[PDB]
């Protein structure tokens, strides 16, 4: 806080004066060796003094139920006796060459022991750095349909944390994805599509293909007129397959709107008028098809 | 503990009055070289002594049967001569130098070690990891029923650990699920849902189509006056299939109530009315159908 | 042993003696440079004497057979001279700069070669360090059967090893698994049920419809008065799916033991009165059904 | 920027002038130990104040929005805190040596940070250098159709960016991939393709192989008739399998043009030709054929 | 060897008397600077000289044929020129100081190099620990019939090597195992079974149901009086699945043997009388049924 | 370039001459301290120039739109500032002793800076060596027709790059492998095959078993006097088949050709001898069958 950093700053003047005194001292007349450890200790216990009280002051800040209240007693208590042997060790490890007289033993075992610590943490940490990265560069936005061909995390965004990102599904149920999916799998994002698509196939039986190409003709036509179909998109009505039991003609457009329900209606629309164009022509569709010899 | 922590302090102080006395002695006249190392060295045995007393005490503590009479006499001997074993090679590592003539060699080997028990440990350093990040962010809470689509972890929240998660299923069996499954794949929360969906399809006979239109009709007319159907969240019908022997027809809503058994009941009810619409207008249903050529 | 626990403090206490000599020799009258080389020299040579003392000892122990008698003539000699191998670099490597001039490069040799052993021997650490887990913190005990959805090792636990679990199989057939497995996959503990499941589905013909509904109450009415039935838990009896080619009525309830024997005979006489209350009503099951045109 | 660079050249020059006065100084008549520290700490901390104006002038630059109005207040706050942070520490750990006492414990710290923060952003480091290879060698250009058979990417080629593509979907819904799946992955381009391929099967009813050599014989003239076959490429008609119902020929040819409905127009008119070619010899397609024994 | 050894340790003993000479020049009039450099480096010569002879030896020993004879000429000689580059570089980076002027620049080129050695030989040396891993602690014995749930290694044991497991089918083919596998899959061990298993199910049509209850009764007393059925272990006869077609009800038995052909001619005699059984009662096997609505 | 090479010899020659100054002013007169720093400085920093004047003239050479011109403005003002940056930091690393007071810090933060950078560049680095491996030893050659069981890589070979290699598919569509695959998959190459295979399957009827052995005889006769039929190769005509509805004979045999079109066309002729055969001696091919039990 800014007491804290003003502690601080008194701090450092006075390490400052206490340096500077001891060279004075030296320079004058030396007391013992120099007599600069003892001040040095002194310095950073009133520093390690001062940060555990800025320490404390952020636990009993506004947050206060975060870690007392919030939390159960023995776990708060199991909480607490953690980060305490976590700060109290990260104070020895950083300055000890005062209390070291091995230097390099406990330097080689805090520094493999961060080493475990770190690969163990990796995947945290990864999260919070995709977290970061999302802030930054995000390809998606608050209420936009998203869904990915990898893994399955269909639905719209409702809010993006740190660490996860809660997206409400299309049966109304949250999902909690983790950030780090989002830096190594292909987004989708539907939310923002131009226009919806129709495909469909039809399936016609093997004796009306003499009928088949003027019916093509026809469906085109159709297409060609009603007004919900994006004239500008591909247009597609072609005979391509020799099904198992059925001539297929595929159709392929694209509509001028993007709601679903509008959407709904055209392709019911289309596929009634399909209907009736194929029964006009006498022709019929195909049920699967056997060829049956008796004894 | 308390004691252990003055019997620290009361070291510390011996310690560095050892120290002092030793500053002096060299000041005044100094004996043998500096005759430090054997003070430091005794002072070492002291906080080496007082530090087996304390982890003694936590041994015999209120815990007792967790190491002694809870495991079995040859596995509670290994346990016990495993962490001698440890604890003696720690307390060679961090300090040594007055005995080491080597230095670098053995800090090597300790570094070394160290780096593969980490490499080794990794797992369960994970899991702890896990287990402290979910004590502070999880997605859920004792009593939700949560699922995820990647793996299988269906049930309801019983218990969260330091290290697994116990998690009742649905058929009231215990489930064990190790914490750093959930910094990976994305968590489901179904037991926050605010609405039951209801989804089915038709299918109609081919023949049927010039009524199909006005069955949807009626359909949605039904699905708008059922004290059960949410009329804020979605509401879809409409014919959206040429299937392989039916025309399908898509039928897509939500029911005000979360409960299971008033979710069932409304949706059997739809099912009967919607049975009811279909065979009322003429319609019926759609078995598979096949077509048939007799030599 | 305790022994060689003695020799070694004796060793100790002599080593102790020896740099004390040395001091004197030096402060009186020093003779070569210092000569306290050859002293530590022979005094290492003591100590490495005294652990290989030790450790035939151990080998000589009452294990014995162990590798002596147990092994292969031609394994025993293979593995004693890889043991005795390892165990000269350790003590070349442990402490040598009396006879390293190059200390730099033999302490890098030592660092890159314990280095690749580490990342070669990781499974088998892995393995023992979950074993310690198990002893710990384990999610079973001996005689519960246990079952994981992600792996195949259904079956009740008969032993726990330091480095693999023995599990009997339902086919009284031995499997080992290693106890990594159990620290990164879900275990399931179904002897530790509370309650057996009776879940089934009666598939109605479509042109019973109009009985469903009453033929539904009745079922329920029977599992409310069977004595077996758990009138505590789950109990669903609904008409909730259109099958391909019948009407689907789930039933879904719990029985009050958890032993197979009774809940096989629950779980038959209930299938029997379902059977009966089906039948009596004039309905009936539904085979698969097909529509057939012919030409 | 170009003031920035002025400022730290005159910084330059004036550590290179303190420099110069200590050595001279210190030549003359050198005052307290040498007093180079001060001079030393002094250009240090004038260095350190020109980088952190430069940092909060870029941050104040025409970029603006980009962290302060663009993003949330809250968000905003954590993110400058975060980099406020990040720039402390650099700036703490690149010069210290005369605030450090212990150095060498503060650089493993350093470098163990370090060590696990490159271990996390191991993703986006990636990703950032498959953009720049991209940038400098890339197998694709904007508006090129492309897919891979290993991922599902297949779309349009729409932009290329420093972290991720968009590429515009067949249904116009645009996707994001990753960079980094493009130095891992097969990419095929069908955007550069030269000829369209006419691919398919005529199954012939088994009691029809008399007829099927010539008719082999008429399907390959026409198709050396047809102007819309490429003739400089493969042309394959041949009868080279027994189907479970039929005789099955192969039919493998190429087109002149690569645009869609012309190909699709060619490969229906085809479709038509074999269909006559086919019925005029008196031979018919075979359905799913089966012998039925009765009793 | 034993001359090796000897050697050695004559080595090792002029070494000695050459330090000891080195030292009494110095005490006495020491030439050139010390003149210890010559000394040092004709001792590492003759160390390296002897243990190149004992390498020499060892190539040259009984083996012979293993690198000379064994293998192909051209082969021979690139195995012999890669062998003689390692130890020569080996001879290099272990005491190399005094013709090395870099020294660090040389210990980190080995080291490095050590490293991405090491990196590439972890599977080799994973396989040569697992099998001292087999050799100590191992789940099977050469003549056990062995299988694995995760991979396909089925067969009976035939040898175990340093390297891999020789495993022959029960096709009559080798099959060679890499022994890293052993630590990472769950092994089953049908060899040390102690009882075979009977499962199978009996489909009655869905007329039956009145008889199926006595009859299920009938085929239990058969298997409480057959003489080759174990009735110590489980036995279970109920119906307990409404199948597609029929009425299933599970068998579930022991056999007192475990040798192959008792154990199938019991099955067999066990089937043919739950045959007779089912067809005294009335009732009879259902083949898959269906129902078929005709026009 | 040849002029940046002399101007690097000139370079060396004056920092030698500048050394050898230093050296015999501090012989003769020694100012300042040594006053070596600013030669040193000096003769850096004329190197540094030296390159990046040599650094200009590459970007300024014969490709000069491959960065400035062949790329956007902004992006190539990106990578001129990316590059830049690089530089200058590579600069300030290699010599920094001058210019740093903490010499180890820096070190340290370079260090680990280049590791991280190292492990993210891990893909695009064995992209590249995997080049040159293919450049060095390769399995197939430009034209050649390759394909993998591991991976979709069907096509032939077109080119082989520094990082990508192109190869045409079989439908006129280019492909892009990373170099990478070819160091970890299997690499089939049907290019350069010495015959092609034939092999089917006759399927006769049940109740032609009688005819079945001569029927056999008669197919190898043909198959021994076939002109297009590699006698030398494996040529096999079996009954070794109980088919669901037939009994199976397979043949097995190669063709002399390799090319495709002969290969198809001797595939159907053997057909066709192979269905005269079959209907010359009374049997008949079998469609799928069954037995139906009506009411």
């Amino acid at each position: 806080f800014l007491f804290h950093a003003v502690q601080f700053l008194i701090y450092t003047i006075i390490i400052s004066a206490v340096g500077s005194i001891i060279n004075y001292v030296i320079e004058n007349y030396k007391l013992k060796f120099i007599t600069p450890g003892v001040i040095d200790f002194i310095c950073t216990s009133l520093i390690a003094v001062i940060l555990t009280i800025k320490l404390f002051l952020l636990i009993n800040q506004f947050e206060k139920q975060q870690i007392k209240k919030g939390r159960d007693i023995t776990s708060a208590r199991i909480m607490s006796r953690i980060i305490k042997i976590t700060i109290i060790v990260v104070l020895v490890l950083l300055y000890g060459e005062h209390f070291g007289m091995s230097l390099s033993g406990l330097l080689t075992f805090g520094g493999i022991g961060g080493l475990v610590v770190g690969m163990a943490g990796k995947d945290i940490l990864s999260n919070f750095f995709s977290g970061i990265m999302l802030y930054f560069d995000r390809p998606f936005s608050i209420g936009d349909w998203i869904r990915s061909p990898d893994r399955n995390i269909e639905g719209t965004v409702a809010e993006i944390g740190w660490r996860i990102t809660k997206i409400t599904t299309f049966d109304n149920r949250p999902l909690y994805v983790p950030n780090s999916l989002f830096s190594s799998i292909s987004v989708e994002n539907p939310g923002r599509m131009t226009n919806r698509r129709i495909t469909t196939t039809i399936g016609l039986r093997y004796e009306d293909a003499a009928k088949v190409g003027v019916i093509v003709e026809a469906v085109r036509e159709m297409l060609k007129n009603h007004p919900a179909i994006d004239q500008r998109q591909t247009l597609l009505v072609y005979f391509n397959q020799f099904a198992d039991s059925s001539l297929n003609i595929m159709v392929y457009c694209f509509t001028k709107t993007t709601v679903w329900a509008e959407w709904l209606a055209a392709q019911q629309d289309v596929y009634l008028k399909i209907i009736d164009i194929v029964q006009s022509h006498g022709a019929d569709f195909a049920f699967p098809s056997q060829t049956l010899y008796m004894d």
